[PDB]
């Protein structure tokens, strides 16, 4: 399935899944400090992925900086 | 399946999931400020998306500024 | 499935969804503003896609200007 | 399924869906004006589409001036 | 399924299908003026397309000219 | 399925197809005149197919001239 | 399935296929005069083809002069 | 499946499997010292990896450094 | 299903079908003379082919001279 | 399935599998000497890798030095 | 399935199949003189092959000189 | 299946087979002197390989010498 990387450019960089299905709900985030990473899926339980604070991006499609 | 990347080029882009079916209509709005981004896949009930505001646009077909 | 990406260049762009099957009807037309963008699906109930004003439009197949 | 993006670069441009079957009859027709663009499948009903009239058309196998 | 794109650079094209089987006859003949295009399928019925007149083509292996 | 574009450079061109299975017979010719096309798929029924006459052929190996 | 592209650069060419299973017997052979061309798949009877006399040849593989 | 390499540039780095499903926990952290990997897959129960530390990633998409 | 082209740049060249399965033996063997050519899959009952004597051979690999 | 390659620069490296599951835990642990090569594939009890020491790497995703 | 190609540089080249299995032993051995080539498949029976003498070898990676 | 291929750059290269399952042992090794190459694919039995002594080693990944 696919994914999306998600490098913390600044500290305070919140990564927030959003539910799959009828409802779209915040149902978990991750803080990453500068230079810290997730790698992170699309899922059954998540179809959308949110960023906030400044972050370098990669996905299949490239980079968003 | 397939997915959008939207970076927020300004505060109060809105990115609005529209429902698969015979029906359409918005289901959510997703509101970013400036420098969020979604990620956001189409979905058993999501099969259209539209995005309200300056934002920078990545799909499968490449980049829309 | 299949999608296509549109951005309006100047207000009133109509984006309009075509029935699947032996009769053709409009079932939604979405009104994009200046700037704004639909991502759309060709779905279960949408086999085409009709856009009127001045839009600029990206396929798997390339850019249409 | 495969798709044909048809813009018309002149007023009056018709595109007309022939059926899929033993008979080859028209059974839709949809006018574009200038700079308007239908963005159509083949489908369970359609084998085969026909364009009168000045259009850019593109496929998987390139574009048609 | 696999296609062709014609488009007649005079008139009076014909665009023949041939139907699949066992035996082999025409079952359909579509008359282009100059300028009109067809973009048609192989088929359960159509497994053989005959161009008759000056046209343009393409298929998944380039350009006829 | 696979396919053959074939284009008569000159009159008198033949396109014969041959009979799938254990015995092998010509099941059919389609004559082509100067500037004409077929396009041929392999078929249940059709399992090689001959050229006679100057023609321009296609196949997804390339060109023979 | 696979095909190869056989072209007489000579007359009197001779394209034969060679049965599938435990035995492998010449079951058919068409003669080809110059510039004449056969495009002839692997089948459920046929897992080898022999040309003999001077031929273009075309696979998968490339150009066999 | 895919999978993610992890290159620890510095001690101190850890690489953290957060759980599929419903529910978003830890349930492991893999300490890296200097100059040590790890290349972990995404699992039935991995949906989600963050590394913390100064680390080379690379995946499917790139370089993160 | 894979297959080798194999060109006689010599009279008397042999290809030669080895058997499928636990047991390993010629079951068939074609000569060539100079400029025939064999194009040979493997199948059911060939899981390698043995050619002796100066041959041109093109497989999936490329060319062996 | 997917595997990586791993080279010793130095004696002592050691490629030690972790555990496939709901629990993580270290099930091997290959030592290598300089020199030494281990190719290993992601498996039905091993779902991620860790290497200690200096080595080479290569996988799907490139090098890692 | 996979294959390998292997020519002879000078006499005495044997080429090995190694059984398949939890057993692993010798179950066909080819000796290969100057020139001659094997196409080999892995197989049912057949899981490593091994080349003595001095031998080109070509696979899906490459060559072996 | 994938496989890797072994040349043995100096004599006494040892290729190791090791067991897939829950136990990691070796079941199998392969002596190479100079010149010598196996190609070994990864099997039922066979999930890890190891190399010992100085040998050129090709994957689908590359080349490590
Ligand atoms: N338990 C979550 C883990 C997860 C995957 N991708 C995410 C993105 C954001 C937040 C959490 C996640 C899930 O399986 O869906
Ligand atoms: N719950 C929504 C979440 C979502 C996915 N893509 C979106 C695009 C826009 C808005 C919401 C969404 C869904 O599963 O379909
Ligand atoms: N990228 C996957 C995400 C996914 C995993 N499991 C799923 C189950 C249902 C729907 C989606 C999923 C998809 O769109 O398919
Ligand atoms: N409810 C519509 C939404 C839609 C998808 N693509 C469209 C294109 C145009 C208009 C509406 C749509 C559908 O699922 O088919
Ligand atoms: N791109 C997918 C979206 C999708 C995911 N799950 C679905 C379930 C039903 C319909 C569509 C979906 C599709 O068109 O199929
Ligand atoms: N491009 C898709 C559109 C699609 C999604 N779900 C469908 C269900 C039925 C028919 C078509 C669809 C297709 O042709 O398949
Ligand atoms: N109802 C038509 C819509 C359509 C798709 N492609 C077309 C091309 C031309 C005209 C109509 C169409 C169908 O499903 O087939
Ligand atoms: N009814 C015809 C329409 C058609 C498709 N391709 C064609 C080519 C030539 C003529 C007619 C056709 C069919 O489904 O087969
Ligand atoms: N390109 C598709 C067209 C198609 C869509 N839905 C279909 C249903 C039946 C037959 C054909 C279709 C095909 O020929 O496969
Ligand atoms: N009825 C023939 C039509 C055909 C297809 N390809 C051909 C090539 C040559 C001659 C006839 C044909 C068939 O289905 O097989
Ligand atoms: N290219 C397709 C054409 C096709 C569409 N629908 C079919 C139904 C039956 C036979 C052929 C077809 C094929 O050869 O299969
Ligand atoms: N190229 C196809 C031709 C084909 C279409 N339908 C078939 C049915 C049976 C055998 C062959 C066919 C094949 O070799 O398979
Ligand atoms: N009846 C033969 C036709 C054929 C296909 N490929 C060939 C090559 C050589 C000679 C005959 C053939 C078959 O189906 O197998
Ligand atoms: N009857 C043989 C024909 C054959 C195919 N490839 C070959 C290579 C060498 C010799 C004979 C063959 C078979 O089906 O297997
Ligand atoms: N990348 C895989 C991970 C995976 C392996 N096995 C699984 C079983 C269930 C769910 C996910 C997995 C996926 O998203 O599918
Ligand atoms: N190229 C095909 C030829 C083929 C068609 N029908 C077959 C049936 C059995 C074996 C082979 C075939 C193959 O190797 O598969
Ligand atoms: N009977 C052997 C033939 C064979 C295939 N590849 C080989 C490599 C080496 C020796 C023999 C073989 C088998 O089917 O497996
Ligand atoms: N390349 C094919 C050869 C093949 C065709 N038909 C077969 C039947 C049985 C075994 C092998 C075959 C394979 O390895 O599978
Ligand atoms: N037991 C874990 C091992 C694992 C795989 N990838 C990981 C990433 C981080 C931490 C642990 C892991 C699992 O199968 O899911
Ligand atoms: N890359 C494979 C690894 C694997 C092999 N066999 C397995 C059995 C079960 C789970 C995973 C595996 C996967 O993720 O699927
Ligand atoms: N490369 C093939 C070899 C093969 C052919 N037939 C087989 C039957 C059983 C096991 C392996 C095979 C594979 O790994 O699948
Ligand atoms: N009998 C062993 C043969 C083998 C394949 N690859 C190997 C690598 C090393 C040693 C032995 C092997 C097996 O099927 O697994
Ligand atoms: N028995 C182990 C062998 C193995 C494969 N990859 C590994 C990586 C590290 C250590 C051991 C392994 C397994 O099948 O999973
Ligand atoms: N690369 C193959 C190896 C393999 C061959 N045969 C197998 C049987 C079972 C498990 C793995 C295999 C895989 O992991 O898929």
């Amino acid at each position: 399935s696919d994914f999306v990387v998600i490098k913390a450019v600044e500290d305070g960089v919140n990564v927030i899944g959003l539910t799959r299905g009828t409802d779209t709900k915040f149902h978990h985030s991750e803080k990453l400090d500068k230079g810290e990473v997730i790698i992170a899926q699309f899922t059954e339980h998540t179809s959308a992925i949110k960023v906030r604070g400044e972050a370098l991006i990669q996905t299949a499609y490239g980079e968003m900086k």
